[PDB]
């Protein structure tokens, strides 16, 4: 049972973080992967990682703040992956819908990242939105050189997914399905997700399950949640939750290369 996208630095965990941590576990949770989506963020990720156990991080910069991207800051990422803690590169990829940094600005800090995981040989932490097409084009050609690469927060169509998946690239799947409102469509794919390329996450602080029958709703996400999250995924898929559990855990131990 592992969270593979924690926003662990968000401000909505900053007076009870210490609980938010402490409950995942005692829920079950066994790992963390907490999200760093730009260089003083990356840096926040790290030292929660070592500060709590069974904690990782990603250390990179996100298509929105791409416009930051300078040669300092490619020497503080290479640093920071060094870290024990730091385990992939990421959140990268390309945002053609929102383009808070411009196209140009996004594939340089993209290509740079893709480049730095490669020399490396760590796996990339993946975003995309609106991109699929152009994103592919400057992707595929890093994959044989790559551990390996997760798209999370995955909420395209059957046949971007059936691309990605063909490419051999995780896919993660969040609570978002267990809303009937926006999540049918991405439910009625997930008995097309091979077993091995699929990863869960909660996204917390954000998208809190619908369906959750404790009633907590409209409320902060978190990874406490995450139990809840797998058991619905796995009634839809038509297969066990622990066993689904084991299964992606394994994914997770295979991407990251870490032990938990
Ligand atoms: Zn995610």
């Amino acid at each position: 049972m592992f969270d593979i996208g924690v926003n662990l630095t968000s401000s909505q965990f900053a007076k009870d973080r210490d609980d938010v941590v402490a409950c995942a576990f005692d829920a079950g949770v066994n790992g963390l992967l907490i999200t760093g989506t730009n260089l003083r963020e990356s840096q926040q990720a790290q030292k929660l990682a070592r500060q709590y156990s069974s904690c990782w991080s990603t250390a990179g910069v996100h298509p929105h703040d791409s416009s930051q991207w300078q040669a300092a800051t490619e020497e503080a990422i290479i640093e920071l992956a060094a870290q024990p803690e730091v385990v992939a590169i990421g959140e990268c990829g390309l945002d053609f819908n929102r383009n808070f940094s411009t196209p140009e600005e996004q594939e340089r800090a993209f290509v740079a990242q893709l480049r730095i995981a490669a020399d490396l040989n760590m796996p990339v932490f993946m975003h995309c939105r609106d991109a699929h097409e152009r994103f592919m084009t400057l992707l595929e050609p890093w994959l044989d050189k790559l551990p390996g690469a997760v798209l999370h927060c995955f909420t395209g169509t059957r046949e971007e997914m059936q691309a990605c998946v063909a490419h051999g690239i995780y896919i993660g799947i969040t609570g978002w399905v267990c809303d009937e409102r926006r999540g049918l469509e991405l439910r009625e794919l997930l008995p097309l997700i091979p077993a091995e390329k699929l990863l869960i996450e909660t996204d917390a602080p954000y998208l809190l399950p619908r369906d959750l029958t404790p009633k907590p709703s409209s409320r902060r996400n978190e990874p406490a949640h995450l139990p809840h999250i797998l058991q619905r995924i796995a009634h839809w898929r038509g297969e066990d939750a622990a066993w689904l559990a084991a299964t992606t855990d394994a994914n997770v131990k295979t991407l990251f290369g870490i032990a938990f």
